[PDB]
RNA sequence: CGCCACUUCAUGGAAAUAAAUCACUCACGAAUGUCUU
């Protein structure tokens, strides 16, 4: 973990998401750059580059509670949506 | 823990449809109804 990061910046080290593996490494385009630490060999330390953080294709975003608005002039459609909406989100990922 | 990327870049439908297609006014008015030898 680089010990200089924005307060909203967090990492999931081992995840099934294996795209964007170049975001941590050697090249200057990487968001987090690993170089061999001084003194002791191995046990490299990481540096956070905010400029590369901005130009990342995908980010893991978690928000507070947010609203979903469904509009329909058909009352029976809305009431059927109300029954199935809690089940729909439980059964699906996005 | 180390190392490492490929793939995909628009199809289907609608392509004009109805309303009004000339309306009103003037449709001849005035002079001459014989004149001069």
């Amino acid at each position: 973990l680089p010990t200089e990061r924005p307060s909203n910046f967090f990492t999931i080290q081992n995840s099934p998401y294996f795209a964007q593996e170049k975001c941590v490494g050697i090249n200057t385009n990487s968001t987090i750059i690993l170089k061999k630490s001084n003194s002791d060999p191995r046990k490299k330390e990481a540096e956070f580059k905010e400029k590369n953080w901005s130009q990342i294709d995908k980010k893991g975003l978690e928000w507070q509670d947010f609203t979903i608005k469904i509009f329909s002039l058909k009352g029976d459609l809305i009431n059927k949506i109300q029954t199935y909406l809690p089940a729909f989100f439980i059964c699906h990922n996005f």
